[PDB]
């Protein structure tokens, strides 16, 4: 059910070609916007039976080979953003650095690997009609290509028990889901520190069906009864292109929470008030395109050991419906890792260390996605995320923060004191320190030290923007599928939850045309 060690499967590239080649232009069964998380899995599943177009406006992940090991983590996060790299750089209008992926395997690509499958009351919660039964099929299909069992990591067995001590009950073993209690959980890096990622799936697709472009900037879905029946897209060197779906195929967007409202928008499907005054001609009003975004909120400390730690990709999960808590050790580093801290004009740590965390659920906290540029793709839209403006979230946030309190008094942290005295100021910290335990401090502690999670979501709701099939309300032959359609986390690390949207909704279209 899990799969092995083994290197990068990249025997997709006999079917990846640049965007640049004019041969590529022409009609498909299906188009699916964005070769990411959601997306590649999506194009895989449509090409066992249709023509399928996938454009992704990165390269390809070999050109980055820091992106393929565990190790080189956070060596893709330090990397300059020249429009280029698979990470691009962005601040939300909050202040809070942020990043979001531009690769093919889309997110998969550079992220920090945890898999999980999505809190099973999640579906009865949306009221969807969903095929449960296919759902966990799905899960399988995934987790049988790219996801391993972890092996032991000394700085993770230390927080599970620290977990365990400080009552983040009960012991769950080894487990996939989302449930209260501390666990050890899957990982898309393998037990060499081989990535595996969402591209791997493309493996999965039809060779003769299966047709991606990289370096492909979709700018625009052309539309006709509204239908969608293309797009345009432009190449590395300039060049306009366009394709088409022909028949009764569909265009999807699957360019994240960040690139399906753009790409909305810009094609004027969006709201009327907001599209008329930019001059942008309205193809379909709906009030709710990039409306409904949400950034998890992470709140973490950092302990300096006295004697070194080794470093720890994450595995080991501390679970309740209000916090969800991990923790890695890291390495030092001179360059910071791009919103990894809030700011760049954050201390940087001379020794290993402990990244201790903590997540917010929902959150309840919105904000919007608009336009930067009413015309070019390649501009990345304003993004604001309103982070604690919901009263929920910061109540949340101090029972977190006071969680984390009592892990650092657990006998299992004990020996990472730099001084043996009775209370957590034993600790050597890199930055602001827990606080003083009225909830005032806490509050403060939560609202000034706030970073990314990294798991933004919406702007393209289900109810909202889609119905429970994921059609855009009023056009025929659009869909969105990807981090964009749900407004609540599914669980503390969505990429399991995403990778089995791509091919359920897939199966999905396979079975509404039979
Ligand atoms: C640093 C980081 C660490 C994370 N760590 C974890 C973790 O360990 N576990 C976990 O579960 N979750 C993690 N997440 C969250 C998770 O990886 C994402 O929520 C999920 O991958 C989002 O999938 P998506 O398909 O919505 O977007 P993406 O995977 O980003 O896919 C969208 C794709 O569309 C492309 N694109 C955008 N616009 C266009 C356009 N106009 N034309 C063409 N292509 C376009 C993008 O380049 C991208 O490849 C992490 C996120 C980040 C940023
Ligand atoms: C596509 O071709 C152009 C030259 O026309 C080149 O600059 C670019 O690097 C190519 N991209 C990829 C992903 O091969
Ligand atoms: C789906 O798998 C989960 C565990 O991830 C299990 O709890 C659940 O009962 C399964 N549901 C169905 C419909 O098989
Ligand atoms: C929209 O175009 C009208 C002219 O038709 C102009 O008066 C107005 O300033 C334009 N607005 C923007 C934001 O371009
Ligand atoms: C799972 O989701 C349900 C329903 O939304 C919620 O009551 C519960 O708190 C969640 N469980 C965990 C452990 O987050
Ligand atoms: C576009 O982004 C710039 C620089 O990030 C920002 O400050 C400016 O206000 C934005 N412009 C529009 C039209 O949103
Ligand atoms: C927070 O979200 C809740 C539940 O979704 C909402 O009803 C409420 O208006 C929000 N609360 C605040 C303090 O804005
Ligand atoms: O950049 C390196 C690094 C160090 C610790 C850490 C993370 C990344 C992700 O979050 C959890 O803890």
């Amino acid at each position: 059910h899990l799969a092995n060690t083994s290197a990068h499967d990249f025997s997709y590239l006999k079917f990846v070609y640049n965007a640049t080649d004019t041969s590529l232009e022409g009609s498909y069964d299906y188009i699916v916007i964005g070769g990411g998380t959601s997306g590649c899995p999506l194009a895989a599943t449509l090409s066992e039976k249709y023509k399928v177009l996938l454009l992704e406006r990165g390269t390809i992940a070999t050109e980055y080979p820091n992106t393929l090991t565990a190790d080189g983590f956070a060596y893709n996060l330090q990397q300059q953003d020249d429009g280029k790299t698979p990470v691009e750089r962005f601040v939300s209008e909050d202040g809070i650095d942020n990043v979001r992926a531009r690769i093919l395997g889309g997110t998969t690509i550079i992220n920090a690997g945890v898999y999980a499958r999505a809190n099973i009351s999640f579906y009865s919660q949306t009221g969807i009609e969903w095929d449960l039964d296919l759902v966990n099929k799905t899960y399988e299909w995934v987790e049988d290509a790219i996801v391993v069992k972890p092996n032991n990591q000394s700085w993770q067995s230390v927080i599970g028990e620290g977990f365990l001590e400080a009552g983040i009950l009960p012991d769950n073993g080894f487990s996939l889901d989302h449930e209260a209690g501390t666990r050890l959980t899957g990982s898309t890096f393998d037990n060499n520190g081989t990535r595996h990622a969402a591209d791997e799936l493309l493996n999965k697709g039809d060779p003769n069906n299966l047709l991606v472009a990289v370096q492909a900037s979709v700018e625009k879905i052309l539309f006709s009864n509204l239908s969608a029946i293309g797009v345009i897209y432009t190449d590395s060197d300039g060049n306009s292109h366009q394709a088409f779906v022909r028949g009764n195929g569909e265009v999807i967007v699957s360019a994240g929470t960040i690139g399906t409202p753009q790409l909305l928008l810009l094609s004027g499907v969006g709201p009327e008030s907001y599209l008329s005054s930019l001059n942008i001609t309205v193809v379909q009003p709906n009030p709710y395109v990039g409306q409904f975004v949400y950034d998890n909120p992470r709140n973490f400390i950092n302990i300096l050991p006295p004697n070194p730690i080794e470093a720890s990709v994450v595995t080991v999960l501390g679970i309740r419906s209000d916090y969800y808590q991990v923790s890695a050790s890291s390495l030092p580093f001179s360059t910071p890792p791009f919103s990894l801290f809030p700011t760049t004009s954050y201390p940087l740590p001379n020794s290993t260390f402990a990244h201790i965390v903590s997540q917010v659920p929902g959150p309840l906290s919105h904000g919007s996605v608009t336009l930067n540029s009413s015309s070019d793709v390649r501009i990345a839209p304003n993004i604001k995320f309103n982070y604690y403006s919901n009263s929920t979230d910061l109540a949340n946030c101090v029972s977190g923060m006071k969680k984390l309190g009592d892990l650092l008094r657990t006998k299992a942290l004990e020996p990472y004191k730099a001084r043996d005295v009775l209370g957590i100021d034993g600790f050597n910290y890199l930055g602001v320190p827990l606080p003083q335990t009225d909830d005032a401090s806490f509050e403060t502690f939560c609202l000034d030290n706030v970073a990314s999670y990294w798991h933004y979501h919406g702007g393209s709701l289900v109810g909202k923007v889609l119905d429970d099939s994921f059609r855009v309300m009023g056009i025929k032959a659009l869909r969105v599928v990807d981090a964009s359609t749900f407004p609540y986390e599914p669980n503390s690390h969505p990429q399991g939850f995403y990778l089995m949207l791509g091919r359920y909704v897939g199966l999905q279209i396979l079975q509404e045309r039979s």
